[PDB]
C-alpha cells in the first residue's frame, strides 16, 4: 500500500499472537517496542535518540506481522515513547520512500 | 525518485542559505536540525524522543528545499543528535511510503 505522512504512518502489528499499534519508522535503525514478554534469551543494547540513550533487551529471530507483511527479525524491548518500527524490519516487507 | 531503507536515508538540504544533510524521518512529527541561524522570530518548544525532551528554538514559515523538491514549513533548531526532516516537511515534497 501507499502511505502518505500527513498524520503518524501508525500501523496494527502482530506479535507474540498478539496485536499492537506501531509506527513505521524509517529514521529508526532498530525496532523497539514497549515492554513486553518475549521467549528466549536476551542480549543488552543502548540505542540513542532525541533526548539521550535507553537501555533495551534485544530479542533476535523474533516473528512480528506488519500490516499483514510477515517479518523475522530483531525487536527490542524497552521504554520507549512508543512502539517503532525501525529499518531492519521495514526492508524485511519491502518498504521503500517515494516522492 | 524512490529511496531504499538499507541505509539510513539521507538526503540533501538547502536552507538558510546553507547545505546541510538530513534524514527523511516518517517517525518524526517535526523537523528538528543541529544549531544554526535562521531569520524572523521564534518560540520555544520541548520535543520528546527515545531517550526524553530536549529544548528547541521553534521557527515557522522557513523556505526549505530537499532533494530539489521546495518547500515552506516550520524548522526546528536545538541540540538534536542528528539532522531530521520530519512529516511537516516531507509531505510538502509529495514523500510517501511505500510496500
Ligand atoms: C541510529 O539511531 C537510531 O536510529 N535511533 C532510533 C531513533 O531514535 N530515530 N529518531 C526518530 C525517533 C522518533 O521518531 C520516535 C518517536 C515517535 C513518536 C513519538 C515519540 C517518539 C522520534 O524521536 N520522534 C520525535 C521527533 C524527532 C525529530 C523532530 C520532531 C520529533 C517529534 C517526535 O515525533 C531519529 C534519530 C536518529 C539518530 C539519533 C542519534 C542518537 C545518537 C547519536 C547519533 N544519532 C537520534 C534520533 C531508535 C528508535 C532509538 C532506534
Amino acid at each position: 500500500p501507499q502511505i502518505t505522512l500527513w498524520q503518524r504512518p501508525l500501523v496494527t502489528i502482530k506479535i507474540g499472537g498478539q496485536l499492537k499499534e506501531a509506527l513505521l519508522d524509517t529514521g529508526a535503525d532498530d525496532t523497539v517496542l514497549e515492554e513486553m514478554s518475549l521467549p528466549g534469551r536476551w542480549k543488552p543494547k543502548m540505542i540513542g535518540g532525541i533526548g539521550g540513550f535507553i537501555k533495551v533487551r534485544q530479542y533476535d529471530q523474533i516473528p512480528i506481522e506488519i500490516c499483514g507483511h510477515k517479518a523475522i527479525g530483531t525487536v527490542l524491548v524497552g521504554p520507549t515513547p512508543t512502539n517503532v518500527i525501525g529499518r531492519n524490519l521495514l526492508t524485511q516487507i519491502g518498504c521503500t520512500l517515494n516522492f
